[PDB]
DNA sequence: CGGGCATGCCCG
DNA sequence: CGGGCATGCCCG
DNA sequence: CGGGCATGCCCG
DNA sequence: CGGGCATGCCCG
């Protein structure tokens, strides 16, 4: 199978939005619009916003997946390689195996879907700030795109889900990922050949 | 890792909370509670004043443990411990080991404890009931290292959580707050609190 | 935990050789006279030829083993990366997990030591052909020098022995190996770096 | 307490004298030397590179050691070591202790030494020559403290002695310099160098 | 690396 | 934060 | 192949 | 970080 991933704001008026950092060598994580790709260093902070136009009900919780982009490899499941699920950098709340974790929430939660394989993250839906416009969760990709016997050197999107309390859908977004060592010099390098 | 403490509010049937004393922002105060952060800003090894407010007594045997663990969710599961440094300071008072954060200062029926499956420090002591004429119980807490300090805290934020208990270890009543151990706590009080705005 | 790396020769005058080859960028296999180093791809075919004065014992056998060549990595057991480990890759007679394989031998063994667990592969000794000088083991490497949970660039040499049916030591000798993806590129550079000392 | 080394410096009769990299003065630059200072700033584990200079070649034996002292007189006898954070971190080499502040870079020959008398460490190499095309030989140390670290050096400035010593240890010639181990090397050193001036 | 600050101390 | 600095380090 | 790039990572 | 290069892989 094959998780959709179909934008889809809903009735809460649902947005991605990203911080706007440049492409200095070593940014730790930065966005290009043009290509609709974050470009983010492995295990960093990769601050991810959610807008909505309306706030959804309590118990209402966001899903972050990654799935393969290319056509030929959108069945198989992201996982992290067999060098990096082995390095034993869990934070205590993490699966080794898992490609995409949430830092900073203790009531983050991980699947292993019975059916289908996949990896996903998700945690509570809060409300942005008092004075802010959005809630930013923080992601981290624990493996970089090049990873031989994981990514192997292919793009993947991660596809973030509103979800209720028992998993119907309220909305969708997604972004093209590329976790590398420098993602200011290979954010500039994919937007200068798009030029 | 250890499995995490829980960190919420609960009064229970004492209707238990906790009170800080007003010290003001002064740059170097030994020890100053922001009610707007929920937070502690003190000193190494300064007096902590931490009352412990109820509306009906707890029985006898009841005991008030203190544990420090890290804010942060990614370091949640590690145990907070004094740094390589102070561990070897030699400044114990008698009872506390030497690697144990937390102390409280004063009261001879002092416990601390190393826990056996989860080896998470706390220190321990009977609930005694307000002077006549007090409305509430102040127990003296010191933090024996700073938040800065290289190898132990490291510069990560920490938790106090504060548990009445029975005799047995069972909940009766929890409450935290967050605590920075810093040379100038009126200073970085002032400096959090212009953050929230900033 | 590390096996000596001394040449000794022993009572046969036991010796290696090597092929010439080029060092044209992506040659399969090159050896540097200069600097006792064999450059080679994964997965193809490394000769080494074994050089004798006098004729071993019927039931001599040649070993080879893998160790980190830099001292602090000596005592870790040199072993496929867990990509390669877990490719499905294997000729059938190795096990996934050994670096070094000999290719076109059915009497080969495989030993992962149950006291050092170093892993070596061995083969029995056979005479030089008749009118010919050396006899020629097909060696094969199934990591990149360069494998991340592997050999992780550190560099490696390979130590051969002959040995008796008993595994007494008859004699010993080694090469330092990189497998790359470019071998004549790479043996060009080592030895461009060789003459800026100094 | 400990017993002081002797920190004069002298060329003997072979003509020592150390050379160091004149490096600027940028922020954060890794190591640089201040000749009005007679100073090295550098930071911590980065390469320290000082040449040794002779005048004749020293005889076949010849080894030259470090050793750090505390330059302040009331600190003087105090033996210099790493701090209790520091000494319990992962960053071995694989060859110095984890309590020695000086180790040497890029040579297996290195030893260290705790003094049987002062408990002092040192870590000394066999001299070389310089290489064809060289008129030095560079050494490349590296010290594994802030001149900062509590329980450690703690703020107080040291000499590093450097001394070539023939076979037996008897010594040949001697040079010092005061070392700055901090995190801007660069701004430091200017900072200094200002604070010299009316 | 290093601007801009975090965070120690008062013979800092 | 009282003013002034010494002195470390995140993340671009 | 030889030329050149993708992409991790060390130096200051 | 920006400069450079290690080191896999591809192109024509
Ligand atoms: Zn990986
Ligand atoms: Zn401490
Ligand atoms: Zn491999
Ligand atoms: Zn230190």
């Amino acid at each position: 199978s094959v998780p959709s991933q179909k934008t889809y704001q809903g009735s809460y008026g649902f947005r991605l939005g990203f911080l706007h950092s440049g492409t200095a060598k070593s940014v730790t994580c930065t966005y290009s619009p043009a290509l609709n790709k974050m470009f983010c260093q492995l295990a960093k902070t990769c601050p991810v916003q959610l807008w909505v136009d309306s706030t959804p009900p309590p118990g209402t919780r966001v899903r972050a997946m990654a799935i393969y982009k290319q056509s030929q490899h959108m069945t198989e499941v992201v996982r992290r390689c067999p060098h990096h699920e082995r390095c034993s950098d869990s934070d205590g709340l993490a699966p080794p195996q898992h490609l995409i974790r949430v830092e900073g929430n203790l009531r983050v939660e991980y699947l292993d879907d019975r059916n289908t394989f996949r990896h996903s993250v998700v945690v509570p839906y809060e409300p942005p700030e008092v004075g802010s416009d959005c809630t930013t969760i923080h992601y981290n990709y624990m493996c970089n795109s090049s990873c031989m016997g994981g990514m192997n050197r292919r793009p993947i999107l991660t596809i973030i889900t509103l979800e209720d309390s028992s998993g119907n859908l309220l909305g969708r977004n997604s972004f093209e990922v590329r976790v590398c060592a420098c993602p200011g010099r290979d954010r500039r390098t994919e937007e200068e050949n798009l030029r």
